[PDB]
């Protein structure tokens, strides 16, 4: 059971997208058998939100993983499952070094793994 | 001495398998006394994988030969072994040209006499 989160290198400039933007990537991989896996946020991203030293929250999104009130997940019982987390085209986006934290969970059926994940995405001039 | 390696015909899409369903085909030949084979993955494959671009892996399976920890072999003193490597059914397979890679060691009692290098990929899906 394997778990890489990392920030996107495409850079972000302050201001309001035209699009749909990147800013993390994720995978989750096990060899071993599994329904699929749940991405939790955690502390200040509770709500699914990247957040900034200043406490500006900017919304994740990914069309790789589903949502349920306040995480996403999917079922998918390949050994590899990749996603990416974007902005949204529209959002303002402000001042500095945006971090997520949350938790990755295997599941069948059940929780069978798990591993925190963190990363700091840059906006800016 | 002679081995052949190669992806079979079968197209496969990207789903949960309905059956147990083929990927690869092997040959080894050899006319000359020998005990068995051994059939060792490498690489990526190494664990008994097909592993596509991104990484992602695939199990193989064989009925043809046995298994001991970390490869596959047989005791077979013919000229002829055949084996096909298979996708277990139920299994949810996804993206990419998978890969395997591995050498091939013939084997006598007394010890291995000859060896080959193989490596073949399998396209799934859409």
């Amino acid at each position: 059971f394997s778990v890489e989160f990392k920030a996107t290198e495409n850079e972000i400039v302050s201001g309001k997208l035209d699009a749909d933007t990147p800013a993390f990537h994720l995978v989750m991989s096990d060899s071993g058998e599994h329904k699929g896996w749940n991405v939790r946020p955690t502390g200040a991203s509770e709500g699914g939100q990247m957040v900034s030293a200043d406490g500006t929250r900017v919304d994740l999104h990914t069309n790789e993983l589903s949502w349920d009130n306040d995480h996403w997940w999917i079922d998918d019982g390949s050994e590899r499952v990749e996603a990416t987390f974007f902005l949204a085209a529209g959002d303002e986006v402000k001042a500095g070094e945006y971090q997520f934290t949350g938790r990755v969970e295997e599941y069948v059926e059940t929780v069978i793994n798990s591993k925190d994940i963190s990363a700091t995405k840059t906006v800016k001039e």
